[PDB]
């Protein structure tokens, strides 16, 4: 037939979650929907997702921040016809610090320390063990945000199952507070702060 109807909507920008939205024809035409979709970045594998035809709205996590994916939604009908939509969205945390761009002029700022030496270390332990409660047992999935309460360096997400009630943070840098922050993710790929706090490693 021809291409089914999506649009964005309560959806002003999230970090690990995007949920989409579809609608079809007023008769029974369309029985089954299907969502499929796939990071701007390669066309070898993606991922795909089986909607009933009484649901009229999904929900994606996993996603990476300034990250855009491309979906379509294709409508089956009872062993019948089929048909094919297309469409594309981005995905982003939201606003964070030195997200703009700099500009090059005469101005050479200061470089702390010389060179660097032959061999360099990376991060150790300093990680952490957070819990929560899964303020609702509708939630499909669980995402925690960590993030330096100084530096205000980039945010970072963790995606895990609605049965997950606790995880860690590994990579951390000693020394350092962080921000943490648990959001369950609802069918409907809502987020609701149901745990915040900081921590000094």
């Amino acid at each position: 037939s021809g291409p089914v109807e999506v649009f964005i909507t309560e959806t002003p920008s999230q970090p690990n979650s995007h949920p989409i939205q579809w609608n079809a024809p007023q008769p029974s035409h369309i029985s089954k929907y299907i969502l499929r979709w796939r990071p701007k970045n390669s066309v070898g594998r993606w991922k795909e997702a089986t909607i009933p035809g009484h649901l009229n709205s999904y929900t994606i996590k996993g996603l990476k921040p300034g990250v855009v994916y491309e979906g379509q939604l294709i409508s089956i009908q009872q062993y019948g016809h089929q048909e094919v939509t297309r469409f594309d969205f981005t995905t982003t945390s939201t606003s964070t610090p030195v997200t703009s761009n700099t500009v090059t002029g005469e101005t050479t700022p200061f470089s702390p320390l010389v060179a660097t030496s032959e061999s360099v270390t990376e991060i150790t332990a300093s990680s952490f063990v957070v819990s929560w409660v899964s303020a609702s047992d509708t939630v499909s999935g669980f995402r925690v945000e960590y993030e330096l309460s100084e530096e205000g360096d980039e945010p970072q997400y963790l995606d895990l199952p609605s049965t997950a009630t606790s995880v860690n943070i590994p990579d951390l840098l000693p020394g350092r507070k962080y921000i943490v922050n648990v959001y369950q993710i609802s069918e409907d790929g809502e987020q609701s702060l149901i745990l915040s706090t900081s921590q000094t490693t």
